[PDB]
């Protein structure tokens, strides 16, 4: 509902990504994430299912 959605900028995962460090998030093509921080052009911080961490930006599409 609206409280969960306020203020959130969403992301679509374009390709599966398997984590390669403890601060990375494994995601699957089609997953919908929340964007936390896009200031690094190669790695975006995201929130997904109670995790917060990094996924490469090339794997992600902003849903706006």
């Amino acid at each position: 509902g609206p409280m969960d959605e306020t203020g959130k900028e969403l992301l679509l995962v374009l390709y599966d990504y398997q984590e390669k460090s403890p601060r990375e998030v494994t995601v699957k093509k089609g997953d919908i994430l929340t964007l936390l921080n896009s200031t690094n052009k190669d790695w975006w911080k995201v929130e997904f299912n109670d995790r917060q961490g990094f996924v490469p930006a090339a794997y992600l599409k902003k849903l706006d």
